[PDB]
């Protein structure tokens, strides 16, 4: 492995809000991604409005100042950092993207179930039915699992 | 190193048209894809309509013969085989894409140049200014650039 959280108990703050959706869709997208992993996993999560939490959520564009600047609408659609202090563990979103409750525009919870796996010490996996899978494809919130990889993948880090 | 081309005069083929294009809309963004590498190589390619071809070009959707199957809309666009006989260098581009001479689609022209890329006996690059980096991203055709990278990598596999 490389890094992991040495805890279980993980905090996230959402630091800033897309003006794409409602206020209350962020954060349930948001708190929907961060159960896809601690369903399976010793993890749990939870949401801090004050103080500095481990995972930060981050809505930005262009150059915002972590040598990994974003690039208009299209292309790459977000980043995370893996496991560490500071900057480590932090997943930032494209705000060129236009982010949505469902398809039509990049599907904010999907994205973020990408991002919180690296943010937990996941790399991308050659399997296409993985989330991990490093190429963005909808399926509809009611219907998406987690792939026999990504459990595997996640089960090895964390238990 | 991976295979090459040993000869510099290559053919290609078009196996089958995509119906979201214009048949001729679909010649001329492969070609153009070729042209793009026909200039930084001393290679070069053309288009024969009947008998054996060097890389022979695909629109196909799911499964269709070499283990490496489509994933339906969204996803996986396209993807290639290095140099050599038989299915090498041949470029299969997802039929369940909705293919375009610009936007409001996945851009032909641009992933073609991408395919080609590999083709050629290129891999991935890890800098998002390359086309061999891969995550698509639209961009007008007259502005589309190879990057220092993708020109390097090229000429340091032919002469
Ligand atoms: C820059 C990174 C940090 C970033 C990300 O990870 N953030 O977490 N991007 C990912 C960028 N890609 C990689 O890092 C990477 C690394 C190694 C291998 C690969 C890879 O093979 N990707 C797929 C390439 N495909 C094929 C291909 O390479 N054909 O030649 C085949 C062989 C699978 S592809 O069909 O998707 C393809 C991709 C791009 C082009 C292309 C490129 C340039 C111009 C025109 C077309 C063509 C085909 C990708 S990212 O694009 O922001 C990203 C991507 C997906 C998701 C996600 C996943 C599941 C659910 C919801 C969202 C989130 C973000
Ligand atoms: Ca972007
Ligand atoms: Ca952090
Ligand atoms: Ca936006
Ligand atoms: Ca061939
Ligand atoms: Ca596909
Ligand atoms: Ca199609
Ligand atoms: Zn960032
Ligand atoms: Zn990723
Ligand atoms: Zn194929
Ligand atoms: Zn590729």
């Amino acid at each position: 492995m490389g890094p992991v959280w040495r805890k279980h108990y993980i905090t996230y703050r959402i630091n800033n809000y897309t003006p794409d959706m409602n206020r209350e869709d962020v954060d349930y997208a948001i708190r929907k991604a961060f159960q896809v992993w601690s369903n399976v996993t010793p993890l749990k999560f939870s949401k801090i409005n004050t103080g500095m939490a481990d995972i930060l959520v981050v809505f930005a564009r262009g150059a915002h100042g972590d040598d990994h600047a974003f690039d208009g609408k299209g292309g790459i659609l977000a980043h995370a950092f893996g496991p560490g202090s500071g900057i480590g563990g932090d997943a930032h979103f494209d705000e060129d993207e236009f982010w949505t409750t469902h398809s039509g525009g990049t599907n904010l919870f999907l994205t973020a179930v990408h991002e919180i796996g690296h943010s937990l010490g996941l790399g991308h996996s050659s399997d296409p039915k993985a989330v991990m899978f490093p190429t963005y494809k909808y399926v509809d919130i009611n219907t998406f699992r987690l792939s026999a990889d990504d459990i595997r993948g996640i089960q090895s880090l964390y238990g």
